[PDB]
């Protein structure tokens, strides 16, 4: 099958497409890689970067698509940076007839949006999720989505019911970075409307893609039908390895994005 993937690309960095590539592939997906902003370098560590405005390009893209009859299975959209792209990228994704759609709604982190995103970057967020079968936000994310003050630990039985409020029946919101004792991972509502959770062991550190990855993974796995428990224990196993793997390496540079090695491996194994 094929998958669209729509979000950033930097050159250097080894994150978002540019990590998803290699691991959708490797997931036996055909991959549509749709960069939604063009870098120099990721934003974090190496100076300004030089960076391409692609709100032109994507309608052009999209029109073309469009005339060239094709047609997409499935879509994870990642980054995508303004109003406008946004807006393109809603109405493109309507047209179509997704088995798939998981929006990882990039809006900020440690309590507040991250520089340029205002309300508006949030309303048009709320519209880019509508369709969605899977959203990805973290704590911060989850907040801004609902309205809601951020809170370092919100009540998981109060937003968790907020956010679904804006999801299509039978859709999933699936806060990311839900930290329990000497935990992190995912908690969401299962089809009883009960929390549920499920982690792995905190490793020191802060990595750049690990978002990236694990939007990527959980694309891939629920793509090729495993349901969404199974689906999230793995993905938190596979990510808790990539970061282990990166550790591992010692680097001396800590801007490159989490390692792969280990994951890929995984992949080859679960394809058989
Ligand atoms: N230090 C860590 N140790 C273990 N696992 C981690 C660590 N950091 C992240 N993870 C894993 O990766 C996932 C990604 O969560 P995270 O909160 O980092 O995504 P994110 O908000 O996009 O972060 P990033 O800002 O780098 O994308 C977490 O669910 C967890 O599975
Ligand atoms: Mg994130």
């Amino acid at each position: 099958s094929t998958m669209l993937v729509a979000e950033d690309l930097s050159a250097v960095g080894g994150i978002s497409l540019s990590s998803a590539l290699p691991v959708l592939t490797a997931m036996q997906y055909d991959v549509a890689a749709l960069p939604t902003s063009l870098l120099s370098t990721h934003t974090s560590g190496y100076g300004t970067p030089a960076v391409v405005d692609l709100s032109t390009w994507l309608p052009q893209v999209f029109a073309h698509w469009t005339r060239a009859q094709l047609h997409f299975d499935q879509a994870l959209i990642g980054y995508v940076g303004s109003v406008a792209l946004c807006q393109q990228i809603t109405t493109y994704l309507e047209q179509q007839t997704l088995s798939l759609l998981v929006v990882d709604p990039v809006l900020g982190d440690l309590g507040q949006l991250y520089q340029g995103f205002d309300q508006d970057y949030v309303a048009a967020m709320r519209q880019l999720i509508q369709q969605a079968d899977v959203i990805l936000p973290n704590t911060t994310e989850a907040a801004l989505l609902t309205g809601a003050p951020y809170q370092v630990t919100p009540d998981l039985e109060v937003i968790l019911p907020a956010l679904q409020a804006q999801l299509k029946t039978g859709a999933h919101a699936v806060i990311t970075d839900v930290q329990r004792a000497d935990q992190i991972g995912c908690a969401w509502l299962d089809e009883a409307g009960h929390v549920q959770y499920c982690g792995a062991r905190r490793l020191p550190g802060h990595y750049n893609g690990t978002g990236d990855t694990l939007a990527a993974v959980i694309a891939g796995l629920l793509g090729r039908g495993y349901p969404l428990a199974p689906t999230l224990a793995r993905a938190n196993q596979w990510l808790n390895m990539a970061v282990a793997e990166t550790i591992a390496q010692n680097r001396t540079d800590d801007r490159q994005g989490v390692a792969l090695g280990d994951l890929l491996q995984a992949i080859l194994a679960l394809n058989e």
